[PDB]
């Protein structure tokens, strides 16, 4: 049995591997070809603890451990085979004040999604877990229906399904080359034949970055070590009737489970102590590794040890059998790759996981779908492959995976920094120049402003789940903003230079709204197949046939991979580049904009000369530079995008000639609260994969009556014709001292209805502000809901959108 034909071919037989073959023949896929080098699970599948909860921290990953939990309960019945799934429950413990606000911050974010997860009391704790040390317990959050699995048996059935549906899975039959093709196919070699691919995925664990060198790119993965530690049998453990559910223990920083009549707990150690894999990065994973481990290192982990000693007593007594010191494939956020990559056609990856027992079951239908459909069928772009790039460097990858690991269990505060691996390569002059006045965030490799630091106010990282340091700050920057005229570095934006005869033909396919004419620019939408909103842009028509695309730092490579494929699909005649490391931008904004610019520049920049949404070349004082009447502030202002060595320089003139006018900084904080009021959508909290772009409110972009037929127009005409059953709308609240940021369950007469996408204070009328989404029936201007932050419902109204009208706007009443 050997095809030299396959529609897909995975390389790797690890659970993930596995489980993506099983989805993709179950859901009708023929020749799907998996290809492992020895055996299935024989790299770090087959040592993990199996811990599988409904918990995560994020988001739309709840929906990943649901469908995992979901298909792992029915493996059994589906494939007449064993998995062997505990199901005890999971409780994370609080042990301090500020660990049970972290516990309502997680319990808004969880409401409105069918994850099923409560706030137990210590009671409740003491029942379900009767061995635990009550001293210092306030509380639990626990998610009953979860637990645990055996790795290798959940692996197996997964096997027995992909088989049954139609897949193949060859071994020992190792990938020892790859080879592109023109029509953008693979051939594939292993020592058993060759296959001919339609297209290939990379599940291949600790090698997966090797695998992707035989293709020339370079994957930011470190294979971590990490160890739990297995006791002997416990009467006081064996004696009882029921199982002990899985708890963490988040200050000790170790979780621990129930295994046979004995415990198990693994900790996550201090970055300064864990160990990792540096000589695997430089000279790869040495062959002959497999179905092995590494040696025990107790010592290492002894602080956490003692902490499991004291909670948990009976380990005290325990005798220790066994200790599992193995490796995880990290990425330096701890999150894994999981998509199609960008820069090449038809190669897809399922790579890095930190928790792949956990998310191997939801990945697998999750890239099945994407794989099938051509599109995600809900956003996971915090998974998206090409979220890194070249400033993520092996230095880089190392550092970070390390922290990562090390702060598994630290609180998770909104607004959360971090700072092993900063600052990268990918900065500007301008870093340097301002990293002293203000707080840098981190995105995408970038250093961007935050927020601006205040005399005689502190400047430290001071993160909380209520208002901190920043928001007086914050403030003076909005004022800065409305009455004067600030300075923004904008200069993370992914810019993209497309050129070509079918240029203009391409974006009009690719986008909702018309194309521009020459000189001008627009904000346009890349939609999806089913009218799902992929991307939110601006299109600049800079000379004929010649555009700038301009897009969020998150969703630059995201963005290009999608612009890539359609050219590449419609046989489109372009050159495409991606400059977003060439450019550098300034936004300046605000009533004294033009007037402080004006002085920089033999160019007009009256409102007679330069309208709003033109763009121009001119020279800021000497220095090269194309502007763009645009401001995300909603405020008068003016884009300016030059070449990186000038970004320096040009700040320096800019801020120069804005003496009289009491010129100043802001940082995206501030501009969060402006577009707020202005009614500004966000790519990536108002609508991404899982919106529409009407539900979202961008009807005004949408231009269904265009004659070119764009991706996802006709499902948009169905979609309307049909009607909607939510809408995005803008709420007002009073609060003591906590802001909405999105992510929060919405409330209506004792029942969750939906949820915040994004929010603010607003320091113009001292309420906070909030998008959220809402069924149509109660989208209603005036209608009352609450809003839940941080264990606490606070009543809002919905307000008429805008809060505060545009510049432009406000300046075309003027004359009328
Ligand atoms: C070490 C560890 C990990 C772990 C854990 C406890 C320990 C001590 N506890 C976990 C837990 O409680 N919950 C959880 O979700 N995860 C836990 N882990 C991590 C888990 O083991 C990994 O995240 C997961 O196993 C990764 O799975 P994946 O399928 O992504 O990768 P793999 O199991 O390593 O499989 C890779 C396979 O690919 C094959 N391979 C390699 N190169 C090739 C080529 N060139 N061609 C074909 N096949 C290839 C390998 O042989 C391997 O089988
Ligand atoms: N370059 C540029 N491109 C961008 C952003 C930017 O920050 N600047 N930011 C991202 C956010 N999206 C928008 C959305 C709307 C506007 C905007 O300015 N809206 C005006 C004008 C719309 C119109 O009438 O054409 C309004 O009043 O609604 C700006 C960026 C995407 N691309």
């Amino acid at each position: 049995e050997w095809k030299d034909r396959a529609e897909t071919v995975i390389i790797g037989g690890g659970c993930v591997g596995v489980s993506l073959a099983y989805h993709l023949a179950k859901a009708g896929m023929r020749d799907v070809v998996l290809l492992e080098k020895s055996e299935l699970t024989a790299g770090s599948t087959w040592h993990a603890a199996g811990l599988t909860t409904y918990f995560h921290p994020g988001i739309n990953l709840k929906k990943i451990h649901y469908d995992s939990i979901k298909l792992y309960e029915r493996l059994e019945e589906e494939t007449g085979q064993v998995v062997g799934f505990h199901q005890p429950g999971s409780i994370r413990l609080a042990t301090t004040p500020e660990r049970v606000d972290e516990f309502k911050y997680q319990m808004t974010r969880t409401n409105w999604h069918a994850t099923e997860q409560y706030i137990i009391e210590p009671e409740k704790i003491h029942e379900l877990f009767p061995l635990l040390n009550m001293d210092k317990i306030l509380a639990g959050l626990y998610n009953p229906g979860d637990g645990h699995i055996d790795p290798y048996s959940l692996t197996m059935a997964l096997a027995t399904g992909a088989r049954k549906y139609g897949a193949l899975l060859k071994y020992p039959a190792p990938v020892t080359s790859l080879k592109p093709r023109p029509d953008g196919t693979w051939d594939v070699e292993t020592p058993q034949g060759s296959v001919r691919a339609n297209r290939i995925v990379n599940a291949a664990g600790f090698w997966a970055r090797e695998v992707g060198k035989m293709i020339g790119l370079d994957h930011p993965l470190i294979p971590v070590q990490h160890q739990y530690v297995i006791t002997s049998t416990i009467p006081e453990v064996k004696a009882l009737k029921r199982e002990l559910p899985v708890l963490r223990d988040l200050e000790g920083s170790y979780y621990l489970r129930q295994e046979r009549d004995g415990l198990l707990f693994g900790p996550y150690e201090s970055q300064e102590k864990m160990k990792l894999q540096a000589s695997w990065v430089a000279h790869g994973v040495p062959p002959g590794f497999g179905k092995e481990l590494f040696e025990s290192d107790l010592d290492r982990i002894t602080e956490h040890v003692e902490a499991a000693m004291e909670m948990v007593p009976v380990l005290k007594k325990a005798d220790i059998i066994n200790i599992v010191n193995g490796p995880i494939t990290y990425s330096p956020d701890i999150l894994p790759m999981v998509g199609p990559h960008q820069g090449v056609r038809n190669y897809w990856v399922a790579i890095g996981f930190g928790y792949g027992i956990i998310h191997a079951g939801g990945v697998g239908t999750y890239l099945s779908d994407w794989i099938l459909h051509g599109e995600p069928p809900f956003d996971l772009i915090e998974l998206d492959p090409n979220r890194y790039g070249k400033w993520t460097t092996t230095q880089y990858t190392e550092a970070k995976a390390r922290e990562s690991y090390g702060f598994n269990n630290i609180v998770g505060y909104p607004k959360e920094e971090r700072f092993a691996g900063r600052p990268t390569q990918r900065v500007s002059g301008l870093y340097k120049i301002l990293e002293s006045k203000c707080s840098m965030g981190f995105h995408a490799g970038w250093e961007q402003p935050h927020w601006f630091y205040k005399p005689g106010q502190d400047t430290q990282y001071r993160p909380s789940f209520r208002r901190t340091n920043w928001f007086e700050p914050v403030g003076s920057e909005y004022k800065q903003v409305m009455q004067r005229v600030g300075v923004i570095d904008l200069s993370p934006f992914g810019k993209f230079n497309i050129k070509g005869q079918d240029s203009t033909q391409l974006l009009d396919h690719l986008c909702a709204n018309v194309i521009p004419k020459v000189g001008f620019t627009n904000i346009s939408h890349m939609l999806t197949p089913r009218g799902r909103v992929y991307a939110e842009l601006t299109v600049s028509h800079q000379s004929p046939g010649e555009f700038l695309l301009i897009t969020g730092s998150g969703s630059e490579l995201h963005d290009l991979r999608w612009i890539e494929e359609a050219a590449v699909r419609g046989g489109y005649d372009v050159e495409i580049r991606n400059i977003t490391d060439e450019l550098g931008v300034l936004g300046v904004a605000g009533p004294y904009a033009r007037r402080v610019l004006q002085k920089l520049t033999s160019e007009d920049l009256s409102d007679d000369v330069f309208k709003f949404l033109q763009t121009k070349s001119l020279k800021i004082s000497d220095i090269p530079v194309t502007a763009i009447r645009i401001s995300y502030t909603g405020e008068l202002g003016w884009e300016l995008y030059h070449r990186r060595e000038d970004s320096a320089a040009l700040y320096e003139r800019i801020m120069n000639a804005g003496q009289e006018e009491g010129i100043d900084n802001f940082g995206t904080y501030a501009l969060n609260a402006l577009r707020l009021e202005k009614a500004f959508r966000a790519w990536g909290s108002e609508m991404n994969c899982d919106t529409n772009p009407l539900e979202a409110g961008l009807d005004y972009f949408i231009k269904l009556n265009k004659p070119a037929n764009f991706t996802g127009k006709q499902a948009l005409k169905q979609i309307k014709a049909k009607g909607l059953k939510r809408r995005l709308v803008c709420l007002t609240l009073a609060t003591d001292n906590v802001d909405p940021e999105g992510n929060e369950s919405v409330w209506y007469k004792g029942k969750v209805i939906g949820n915040t996408t994004s929010g603010s204070y607003s320091y113009s009328i001292q309420k906070s502000l909030a998008f959220a989404y809402v069924p149509v029936e109660l989208s209603e201007v005036g209608q009352q809901v609450e809003v839940e932050l941080l264990g606490k419902n606070y009543p809002a109204t919905i307000i008429q959108e805008p809060l505060v009208l545009t510049e432009p706007t406000r300046t075309r009443l003027q004359k009328d």
